[PDB]
């Protein structure tokens, strides 16, 4: 099978600079070139270009929201361009706004997909809730089809179409969420597993009845997003929102182990890698090298070993 | 339900000053604000003034007897009495001795409770097996009936009265117990979870079976002790005996909204946040952070997230 | 029982200088004092002297033959010689290639022995699949009875008699295998327990089928070798192969106290112990400290307590 990389050097989702050097800082680790040692076929798509929207008023209390829809939609373009020639969507983040282009491209595609979302918040805040204007506290609240029509329409964002229902998502690692998100995911009966699911049950457990859940019935393609807050800020710092008692570098690991075992990865995210915003250069190459690892992982890396088949070693 | 919290600001339970100093730092983290946002009514009655005892000669090998049984006996009177007007009393100190006060106090009100007492130490040295003088590593001495007469009368503890057996107490997190102690309870039976159970079951089932044994028969009120050393030097280095090896924040925080969950929370204990003792600012940050944040976790604060009922946040 | 420390100060087995300081560095920790301290009678057999063997030129790529074989040789007599005696052994290293020496020299007293080996590396690499020369790499394809004669004799091993099969070694800790060594383990179907195992069973579980597995038919001696790489960089730093996401000091200790309860240690190896590699004094002490910690732990230290028998503390 093939994978297609795609940068997303975007960061108008949110009020930190330095995320749009996500996709730099990932190559720059030899991201790329490690993948082409797996069994996967490599195509690196390079950097997408977004063209900034001059006089961006703010819609209402959302921020830039022309410039962020436009950027997605361009991303969705691009997605659901690589998933028709049936390879594997690798999406390198700024921001967690660009899973609405991501998801929406991939589901155009395979509308029958299901999305695991590893995150510290359910970013699902509607342009209603918010208390900051911020798009990449919304990403979910755009793709939901029980969220249609209980929002003003977006400047930018009317291209895009809910996908996805509340009964195709799953939460992993929620630990930072807002009364009104909290009321949403509650009211949608939305499955999550927030840290005091992972502390109770275990990771694999947890991993377990995700699966049963999303493909109990029906297989069907998988879209992995990945907020790399979603681990502890003692393995990934360099985010812009850090949570305390997070998701370990283990349990991130299995995480990914297991949805490479599954056979059915589609598609995946790596966001919110901010570069900048680490205190001193190794908690930049902390989170790097953990986002790094969390990528091969899902494309065959496991924890016991790897041996190319047919060679015999001795 | 209403909530008073009752600073003590006590340090003579132990060889280290500083300990006095935690309830003003814990208020100053904006601990009492943070808990008026949750459903309970908050009351916060101040610190109380404990008056020095003169002349305080140790008794044998015991220091401070009298200052310590002095400004317990002046505790329990205060906890007595919230307690009695059908209130939850939280107590923020200083050091651990002022747990007899405490769990006395609330005792008077509510003969039948049972204790969760989360430490890296049982605590539990008589008067004749301390090695050190240090009354906070004796609290539950002066506590159990079984222990009673099994050690001198003490210099200022003659109005303590032992208000439970070992039947009624659970230990959570040891690691880092006297030869003396452990052979007391292992002697009496006392129910136990040391860091190895904890490895063994997981915290999940951890608190699944003291629940059951605490609570398998009647349905008491909760006295929940918690010494902050409980958890990691890595989490709550500001203390006076870290031992390495300890609680997690996921596993301090599942601990406490287990604890909110069965409704039975009736009396809290913060205990030996010291500010003294960070070897950085930011050491001493982590330690009052985690310390309100477990706080707060007691009383209602969900990993999940919350909402206030009643409201359409659509 | 008895306990005889042998110290290995060996370091020829990888390119690293410096694990030949582990055993000074461990007795300076006040290790054997410690051990004294607990229920067994301890004789400090003091440190082996090496001949180096002159002109030891390298067998194709691996590096040092022939002075590795030797210590190795020499070091297989003295515990040959102590287990004879109905002693425990316990060898302080330099590096894992000593465990060749250390296993064979136990396997002669006691044929029926089972290996835990604790390592974040099978340590499994064959003189023909090695990518570095280094023997630190290879110590247990020289103890395979499976692997006998599918790799060159090499110079100084001669005397090597491959006295275990692959049925009676289990690993724990597998976070880093080459392609080589993990074609060997899956072709000889050795158990094992990488890091993903334990994250979804649980070091309590991981244990608790080790046991069953290794013991479930026949009772036997155990020899535990542990590389101190098994746990975390973050709990012990000071190693020549520091592999990130391993176990945690907890987990360590929890091994540790199961394989007392057993009452069946009969050899144990405390490997990798590198003083010179700490980036700061502290990385050293903390290093040593857990390594110390994990072996007080094999004979007795517990982590709720221990008290001396017949002797009434009250
Ligand atoms: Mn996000
Ligand atoms: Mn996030
Ligand atoms: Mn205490
Ligand atoms: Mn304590
Ligand atoms: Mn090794
Ligand atoms: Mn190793």
């Amino acid at each position: 099978k093939p994978i297609e990389i795609i940068g997303a050097p975007f960061s108008k989702g949110q009020p930190r600079g330095g995320v749009e050097k996500g996709p730099a800082a990932l190559r720059k680790a030899g991201l790329v070139e490690k993948l082409k040692e797996t069994e996967y076929n490599v195509r690196d798509h390079g950097d997408l270009a977004f063209v900034d929207v001059p006089n961006d008023s703010p819609f209402q209390i959302v921020k830039n929201p022309r410039s962020v829809g436009k950027a997605n939609e361009q991303l969705a373009a691009v997605v659901a361009e690589t998933q028709k020639n049936g390879t594997i969507s690798v999406v390198l983040g700024g921001d967690h706004s660009m899973a609405i282009g991501s998801i929406s491209g991939h589901a155009r595609v395979h509308p029958d997909l299901c999305v695991i979302w590893v995150d510290a918040h359910t970013d699902i805040n509607t342009p209603l809730t918010t208390s900051s204007g911020n798009l990449a506290g919304q990403p979910v609240a755009f793709l939901l089809k029980e969220l249609k029509g209980k929002f003003p329409d977006v400047p930018g964002f009317s291209w895009v179409t809910p996908c996805i229902s509340a009964k195709d998502i799953v939460y992993i690692g929620l630990r930072d969420v807002d009364p009104g998100e909290h009321y949403i995911i509650k009211t949608l009966g939305i499955k999550y597993f927030s840290m005091t699911e992972v502390d109770k049950l275990g990771i694999g457990k947890v991993m377990e009845e995700t699966f049963s859940y999303l493909l109990g019935r029906k297989k069907r393609p998988i879209h992995l997003s990945f907020d790399v807050d979603g681990l502890d800020p003692v393995f990934t710092p360099a985010t812009g929102t850090p949570v305390v008692g997070g998701l370990s570098y283990r349990e991130g690991l299995y995480i990914t182990e297991e949805i490479y075992k599954t056979g059915l990865l589609s598609g995946l995210d790596i966001m919110e890698v901010n570069p900048t915003l680490g205190k001193t250069p190794e908690e930049v190459t902390r989170t790097v090298n953990t986002a790094v690892a969390l990528t091969l992982s899902c494309f065959g890396t496991k924890r016991e070993g790897n041996h190319k088949p047919e060679t015999d070693y001795l």
